[PDB]
């Protein structure tokens, strides 16, 4: 198990489901990868037909909450590697689309709507699909969802323009918080759209899974941070790690019922006002980039915040430790096998453990962390209004 | 005067500069508008030449901190009204470009780089321009900045392809926080790229000015809210009001040196986890959208948060009061002359007052609000590294 905890301890503390769902991630990813591998020809044919038909293609990666951050996290990688004049990638939350459809859904633009959902039962998921069908003349869909009996999945069959990519059944997280659903969806999406050769994807997958298991094995390293005196947490990252930070900090908010206040930023963005949030009771964690160029900017920022000596702790997740003063460096090293976009997986596993253990520290029940009932596993109170 | 305060009172409190710069906004905006009026034919001709040469044009709206939020706020409006296959609008912070230039700056894409800066002395401003010039074959620039002797402005002369649009000198805010600088730059940008007829823009400008004066006249109303017990502030807004919420919350952070923790979200996004931050010492303010359809989603959310009865106060800025239970409704009514994108101006004045008065409440010196010196008016410690 995790730390010393027995399964019995975890049940008594209301953390068995969430702990199980975090720890099952490498196994879930291997199933997802194998499903990808079996479907890869069909998936590539699907996308190729669209490319053959249309000169400009708007791809919209869309979900709500943690499902929105799937697109946010992967977006900068796709933007780098694709020519925007052909495949124009966007991450637009379902919660944005439902409120302002006209901003995003345009009649004459060929559009591939890539819908993400753990439960499939957020009203905004179906409303976004329905608005897209209403407003876009040439619409295709890729539906990436974990619940085969969720409304999103149920309405995604028998349509030659909708590629349904169900995630493994156990990734339909019963926990309040999305854990294995988030990472499984993100892995599927990266495998689908990453133009890298299959053999390279395979190798990277194996290293992703190895690194993640190492993180899980060393939960005590995360506990060391949890044990510090803090009630604010700030996650920072550049590139894909900006959306990853957004997810990492949300996991805290959610699992501590906001008893820990939070922020996400990039390291370079952080200086321009947001850094004001730091106080003596703040932990700052950086998801480090490993390209030589971008790493330099991370390092200057970590040096500065450590040097300020205000924060309780500055933590840098990277591929190596330089031996920085007043920084906890967490070295997760691939031998360089992984590029940055695949490092999101072990990095978020660390973040999930931090959120889980912090929930336990504050005596919240991670599996059911909103005792007021004002936040819910499946969103409540969403009304869809008719658009004309 | 603001409230009871004399100029000597404000001097004593370290608030004279910021108070002045907020209150000068209507006058600054008229000067900005008159400049635009004078230059509009030249401006249109500049953009028309670009459209005459290139089939696909990438517009990048770029700044750091509050300057980034000019682009974030206006972007959804430009996205709605432009055809993305011709004019493809993006808001990408200078703090993102400098760290990951290859994500955004593409050799073969005709690009219009629209740079924002109050001081012009952020290293990322010049690095962003330099990276664009070194990477993009067909580049044009629009430089919108408040400091004629800032480094950005000073390198923007004598270039046919760089359209320099200096803002009124007094908008080079001496206060730590950007107030009139943000608004002047945002007004100029909207006037440049809004395809509405000039006669309509002039009509709206007059109502903007009038409503903003009314907000300033009624500072006592904001004070009443600031007097409530709270240490967390959440701003919510849809469409342009998401970026505006980002700015509104940053103002609090900056001016209270993080003594008040903050969040920005959209009303519909808020439910999917972020709502967890609410506690009994939290004030939630919503920048209300006035289109019939989107407004319905604001209203559902406000009803819900009010009905939960946890937050200290729920405040809705709009064009009218419906008479909502447990909500403070602030009605700023144009008679319907203003569309939502022009309502950002009166809305942000209200949020500036809220931040300034909260700063006074916590006995910070709003003009110089970082007594640790770890956050600065002009960013310190940014090193620019060579990109290959
Ligand atoms: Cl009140």
């Amino acid at each position: 198990g995790m730390l010393h905890y027995t399964k019995e301890d975890l049940l008594e503390l209301g953390a068995e489901i969430t702990t199980r769902e975090i720890y099952q991630q490498p196994d879930v990813w291997r199933e997802a990868f194998e499903f990808y591998q079996a479907k890869r020809e069909e998936i590539a044919a699907f996308l190729q037909e669209i490319a053959d038909k249309h000169d400009y293609i708007k791809v919209i990666l869309t979900g709500a909450g943690t499902s929105a951050y799937v697109g946010d996290t992967l977006l900068p990688y796709f933007k780098e590697v694709y020519d925007e004049r052909k495949w124009n990638f966007n991450a637009i939350a379902t919660t944005d689309i439902v409120a302002n459809p006209a901003t995003y859904l345009k009649k004459d633009v060929a559009t591939v709507l890539v819908s993400f959902a753990r439960s499939g039962n957020s009203p905004e998921s179906l409303a976004t699909v329905d608005l897209a069908k209403s407003l876009v003349d040439e619409l295709y869909q890729v539906t990436i969802t974990c619940a085969a009996d969720g409304k999103l999945a149920l309405q995604a069959h028998g349509d030659d323009r909708n590629l349904l990519l169900l995630q493994p059944a156990v990734s339909n997280d019963a926990g309040f918080a999305m854990t294995s659903s988030f990472t499984s969806m993100m892995l599927t999406t990266l495998l689908v759209f990453d133009p890298t050769e299959f053999a390279v994807k395979s190798e990277r997958f194996e290293v992703v899974s190895s690194l993640a298991r190492k993180v899980l094995d060393k939960a005590e390293d995360v506990k060391e941070l949890v044990d510090l005196d803090f009630n604010r947490v700030i996650y920072l990252g550049a590139g894909p790690f900006f959306g990853l930070a957004h997810e990492a900090q949300l996991k805290i908010l959610e699992l501590t019922a906001g008893q820990v206040a939070t922020m996400y930023e990039s390291p370079v963005g952080f200086r321009h006002g947001p850094k004001s949030l730091i106080n003596d009771n703040t932990v700052v964690l950086v998801f480090g980039t490993t390209t030589d160029y971008t790493r330099k900017y991370d390092l200057d920022l970590v040096r500065e915040v450590a040097g300020d000596q205000i924060a309780r702790r500055v933590v840098l997740l990277s591929d190596q430790a330089f031996g920085l003063e007043n920084v906890k460096e967490v070295a997760l090293g691939c031998g360089g096998v992984l590029n940055d976009i695949y490092r999101v997986f072990p990095y978020i596993v660390y973040a999930q453990l931090f959120a889980l253990l912090t929930s336990l520290k504050v005596e919240n029940k991670p599996d059911t962390p909103s005792p007021t009932g004002t936040v819910n596993r499946v969103v409540q109170g969403v009304i869809i209004h008719e658009y004309q």
